[PDB]
This record gives structure tokens, sequence and C-alpha cells, in this order.
């Protein structure tokens, strides 16, 4: 099963996971400081995640990144 | 399971999900503003993605651009 | 289960889906105004997707591109 | 499932289903006009595809064109 | 399931399924004119496919030719 | 399940069906002529196959020649 | 099922286990010092992990570094 | 299931079928004349292939030869 | 058919500690190996993450790593 | 569908040796074979170890090794 | 299933199978003499391998070599 790993480039970075099903709304939110890293699988509970502010990126598809 | 990665590329881009079965309608439309990405996979619920606004896409085939009205 | 990209190159492209079943006919078009993108999977509803209209178009087999 | 995209290279190509079984018969003739694009799976109904007149066709084995 | 792709090359090019099973005997075969392209599977009941008259033949193994 | 493309080079070429099980025996030959094509799959019932005749075979591990 | 190793580039460093399912919380923070390497799957109690800490991290997606604190 | 392909390089070659199981002994010998080609694959019966005479052989793993 | 971890010790007394899968995470074996000695180990039911402790050379799926005394 | 190994014997007398699968670990049978001969051998419900003696040139899927008298 | 292959440098090389399971003990030692090989599987009683003594080694993430 699927994961991204994300990078926060600065303090707060915020990984919203957004629920399975026929609703849709965030379930969990994962702060991340400055330099940690957060690799998160899609899974029974979560099939959609955001990342708002500035991250650094890896999926399956290659590299993207988040800006504040 | 697949999914699409969208970032958006301005203000109040909207990432739509179809509904699966025998009917099609918009079930949701995830707002997303300037800078924020989007990782959605395809679903029980959802068996269609549509973009509307300027966005950077990429899907196991590549990367493509949507343009906002 | 795959998927194909449509981007609409001009305004009123149409992706149409057809039937799955004994039964070939059209059950939903999706008009795309210009530069909007759709991303839609084969699925137990849909076994064959037509575009109509100027497109730019993505699949496992590469690009194609629909002339209306 | 495998499919095949067909681009209509001149109007009036034909993207024919034979009939999976012990039986082969087109249960299914979808006409496409210049500049369309069918993507058509092999399905549960389908087990051949037949294209006649001028198109430009993908499989999986790479690129091949049906001529008018 | 696998699938080979024949162009025909000539007119009344003739592919032809064996059956599957204890029991090998042609249960079809399909003419194609030139320039008709025909994209079939391997099935429940055909389990070999012959080709005779000219013809271009994709199969997962590349290119092959048949000639009359 | 995998497939066999034989390709005849010259008229009279068999390609023939082993039998799956304990034991082992030849249950068809197809005859093919000079530039016909057959694919041929293994299938329940052929765990093996025999081309004797001068053809062209292509496998998933390359190509070889009969003679 | 996917792993990832993390090699502790200083004192410290912590690899956090997310619980999977409809309740998320850290379960486990294991705790390595420098020059020590965790190769560490997902599983059936942990979806998520985070590294917090200066840590050299490889996954299927490639190389990543954490920066400490 | 994995086959190799086997073509004699003379005449006499023996492809012997090894059983499958607790016991280990030969099921069958197909003899192969100069220029023959037998594909073989491993099977419910057969879980190991041994092959004496001059042949050149074809497996996943790349071509061998045998020496007589 | 799980992943498998390759691990050479550069010198003596590293020590491949494996950590129980589950909802509880312990360490419930350590395997030590001398220098040159190589230990190829799996994923298992009872193992879910591998730590090592000392000088080794290690592989995985995803490359080499080295973890250090 | 499992894995094979290929075995050309470049002396007389090389020994394929199958090893029991499961608790019990002994040989059960030997392949002797001779110069120029080939055997292509998979791993069975009653074959988990193969042990090869004698001069041989062998191919996995790992590639090629040799061994020696 | 994977395997390893190991290949004895010098005589005495001992390739040591680890038991599966809640508990960690060796269950069996196989030794080798020089330019004898073991190809050896993971299974239902090994989830884990030692080898001691000079031996090169092939495994899916390449070759290694121990030292004894
Ligand atoms: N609840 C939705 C979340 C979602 C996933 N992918 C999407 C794409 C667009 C809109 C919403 C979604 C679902 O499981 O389907
Ligand atoms: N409800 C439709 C949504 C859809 C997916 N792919 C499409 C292609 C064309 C039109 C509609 C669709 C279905 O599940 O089949
Ligand atoms: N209802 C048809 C739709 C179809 C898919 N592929 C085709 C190819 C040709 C003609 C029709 C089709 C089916 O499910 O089989
Ligand atoms: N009714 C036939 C259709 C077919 C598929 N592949 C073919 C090849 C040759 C002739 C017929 C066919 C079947 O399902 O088997
Ligand atoms: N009825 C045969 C047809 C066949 C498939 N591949 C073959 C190879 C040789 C001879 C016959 C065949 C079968 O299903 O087995
Ligand atoms: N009846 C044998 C046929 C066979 C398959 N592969 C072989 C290799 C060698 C000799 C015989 C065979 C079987 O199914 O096992
Ligand atoms: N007992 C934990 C061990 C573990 C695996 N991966 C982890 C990542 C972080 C923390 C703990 C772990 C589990 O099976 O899930
Ligand atoms: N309990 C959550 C943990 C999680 C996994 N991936 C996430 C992404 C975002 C937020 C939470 C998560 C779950 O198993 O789904
Ligand atoms: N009995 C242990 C053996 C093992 C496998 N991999 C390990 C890693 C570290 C320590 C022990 C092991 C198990 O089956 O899980
Ligand atoms: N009867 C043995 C035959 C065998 C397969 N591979 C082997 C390797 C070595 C010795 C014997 C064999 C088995 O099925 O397991
Ligand atoms: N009977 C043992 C044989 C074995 C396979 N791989 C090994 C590695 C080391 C020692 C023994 C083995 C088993 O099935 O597990």
């Amino acid at each position: 099963s699927d994961f991204v790993v994300i990078k926060a480039l600065e303090d707060g970075v915020n990984v919203i996971g957004l629920t399975r099903g026929a609703d849709t709304r965030f379930h969990h939110s994962e702060k991340l400081d400055k330099g940690e890293v957060l690799i998160a699988q899609f899974t029974e509970h979560t099939s959609a995640i955001k990342v708002r502010g500035k991250a650094y990126i890896q999926t399956r598809h290659g590299v993207i990144e988040s800006e504040g």
C-alpha cells in the first residue's frame, strides 16, 4: 500500500488526513517542526492527504514541494 | 489503488470527486489555495476526479497542468 | 484499475462513458471547458470512453490528441 | 483488463466488438468521426475488437494503423 | 489475459481460433480485408490462434509477419 | 498463461502438443504451411510443445529457429 | 509490506510509530543514538512513522534527511 | 509456470522429466532429432528437467548449452 | 515472501536486534555477530522492525547503508 | 511457480543434492551429472535447499556462479 | 520465496538456519567445503541465515562476502 514522505521546511507544517468513505472531512492533523519527516500511508481511514506549509514531498510519482 | 498529486498554483483551485456507480455527480469539492498539495486516491466512492483552476498535476502517466477560466 | 487523463484544449469538450455490459450506450457526458482536466477510471459501469472536441489525452500507452 | 486506444483519422471509422464465448459475432459497432478518440477495454462481453477505416491505434504492444 | 494484434496486408486474411480443451479444431475464422485490424484475446474458448494470408502481427514477443 | 509464436519457413511444419499430467504423449499436431503463423498457449491439456520442420519461433526467452 | 531505513546522525533520534485505524496517536518512540540503524515496517499497528532528530532516511522513494532540533 | 526451450544440435538428444514429490525418478524421455525444438514447462508432475546430448537451451536465466 | 536485510559485521560484537510485531514493541532477541560474519534476516510474524548496533555494512532493497559503533 | 537453478556439469560425477523442506533437514536425493549434461531443478514442496558438489556452471536469478571440485 | 547463494571460499564454511517463530535459535548447520555451492531458501522453518567462514554470497540485494 502507497505512502508519501513529507519533510517540513519550516515550523508548523500541517499534514492533514481526509476520511475515506462517502463523506469527506479531515480526521487528523499531524504538525511537523522544521526538519522533521513524516512517512504516511494511505489506509482504511485515510484516502487523501493534504499538506499545508513549506514541505518537500516524495511520492511514487516523484518530488513535489508545498509552499505556505 | 492509484492516486493523483495536485498542487494549487493560485487560490481557489477545486479538486472535485465524481461518484462511482451508474450515477455520475460531484460528491465533494476540495478547495485548495496557492501552494497547497492534495494527494488523492481513487476509491470505492470516487472513480473520476476533475480539477478546476491553475494546478500542477502528477499521475502515474506523468505531469499535466490544469489552467483556470 | 486504469485511468485516462483528459485536458480540454477548447470549450465544450465531452468525455463520454459507454456502459459496461451486453448493451453499449452513452450513460454520462462530462463537459470540460478549456483548461479543465478530468482523470477518469474504467469502472464497473464504464468499459469504454469517448472523447469529442479538442483535448490532450494521456493513458498508460502514451499521449494522444482528439480533434473537434 | 487491457484496453486499446483508437483515434479516427477520417469520418465513419468503425470500432466493432466481437462477442466473448463459444459463438463469435459482432455485438456492437461504434462509429467515430474524424478526430474522435475511443478508449475501449476487453470485457466480459468483448474478447476481440476489429477496426475498419483509417485510424491510429495504440495497444500495450505499441502503435499500429488501420487503413480505409 | 494476452492478446495478439493482426493488420491485414492484403484481402481475405483469415484469423482462425482453435478450441481450448482436449479437442483441437477451428471454431471460428475471421476474415480481414486489406488494412483492417483485429485485436484478439486468448480466452476460455480460444487457446491457440492461426493467421493465414499476408499480415503484420504484434504480440508481447514483438513483431512477426505471416505470408500468403 | 504463456504462449509461443511459430512461423513456418517451409511447407509441412508440425506444431505438436504434449499432454499435461502423469503421462506424456502427443494429443494434437497442427500442420503449418509456408508463411502461416500459429500462436499457441500452454494450457490445461498442453504442458509441452514440440516443433518439427523449419520455423522461426518466439517466446518470452527470445527467438530460436527449428530446422 | 514497505519499510523505511533510519540511520541516526546524532544522539537521541526518535523513530515514532503512529497508530493505524480511526484513532491516531503515538504508540511507541524508539530512541537511536549516533550511528545506529533501525529498519522499520508499516504494520497492522503502525500506518505512519515520524522521525525527529538528525537522521539519514531511505525509503522506496529514495533518500531523505531529517534535521535536528 | 516457467518453461525451458531446448533445441537439439545433434540427433538423439534427450529431454528427461524428473518426478515431483518425495520420490525422484525419471518419468519420461522425449527424444529430439537435430534441429527439433521442444518448449517444456515445469508442472504438477515434473519439478526438474535434465538434458543429455548437444543442445542450445534458453531459460529465464539466459542461454546455456549442453554437450554430448 | 517478506523482505530481508543483509548485515555483515565489520567488527566483533555487532547486535542485530529483532523488535516485536504487534501492539507492543520490545526487543525479543539480539543476535550477536563477530567480525566478517553475515546474517540475512527476514521480517516475519514476530519481527516487524530490526535495529543494528555496532559497525556493519547493511544491504536492503533500498540500497546500502552502514551502521557505526 | 517456484524459482529454479540451472546446473551444467563441467566434469564427470557432479552431484546436485536436494535438502528436505521442513523441520528435518537431510539429503533426500543426489542427481549425478556427467560432463556437459544440464539439470534445471526447482525448489519444491520437498526441496528447500540445493547443494552442488564438483565442477559446474550454475545460473540462478542472481546470476552466474561456479562450483569447483 | 527468496533464496541466498553461498559459495565456500575455504573448507568448513558453516551455513546456519535460524528458527522462524517467537523463539530464535539455530536448527541446522550445513557445512561446505571449498568450492561447494549451497542455494538455500527462506522457509516455513528458516527465517534468518548466518554464514560463518570465508564465502562469496549472492542475494537479490547483490553480492556480499563473509570473512572467516
Ligand atoms: N471521502 C472521499 C475522499 C477522497 C478521495 N479522493 C478524492 C478525490 C476528490 C474528492 C474527494 C476524494 C473518498 O474516499 O472517496
Ligand atoms: N459514475 C461513473 C464515473 C466515471 C468514471 N469514468 C468515466 C468516464 C466517462 C464518464 C463517466 C465516468 C462510473 O463509475 O463509471
Ligand atoms: N458494452 C460493451 C462496451 C465495449 C467495451 N469495449 C468495446 C469494444 C468494442 C465495442 C464495444 C465495447 C462491453 O462492455 O463489452
Ligand atoms: N468468441 C471468441 C472470440 C475470439 C477471441 N479471440 C479469437 C481469436 C480467433 C477467433 C475468435 C476469437 C472467443 O471468446 O474465444
Ligand atoms: N485444444 C488445445 C489447443 C492447443 C493450445 N496450444 C497447443 C499447442 C500444440 C497443440 C495444440 C494446442 C489446448 O487447449 O491445449
Ligand atoms: N506430461 C508431462 C509433460 C512434460 C512437461 N514438461 C516436461 C519436461 C520433460 C518431460 C516431460 C514433460 C507433465 O505434464 O509433466
Ligand atoms: N510493534 C510495532 C513495531 C514497529 C514496526 N514499525 C514501527 C515504526 C515505528 C515504531 C514502531 C514500529 C509494530 O508492529 O507496529
Ligand atoms: N490513524 C491514521 C494514521 C495515518 C496514516 N496516514 C495518515 C495521513 C494523515 C493523517 C493520519 C494518517 C490511519 O491509520 O489512517
Ligand atoms: N525467530 C525470529 C528470527 C528472526 C528473523 N529476523 C530477525 C531479526 C532479528 C532477530 C531475530 C530474527 C523470527 O522468526 O522473527
Ligand atoms: N522429487 C524432487 C525432485 C527435485 C526438484 N528439485 C531438486 C533439486 C535437487 C534434487 C532433487 C530435486 C522434488 O520434487 O523436490
Ligand atoms: N529443512 C530446512 C532446510 C533449509 C532451507 N534453508 C536453510 C538455511 C540454513 C539451514 C537449513 C535450511 C528448511 O526447510 O528450513
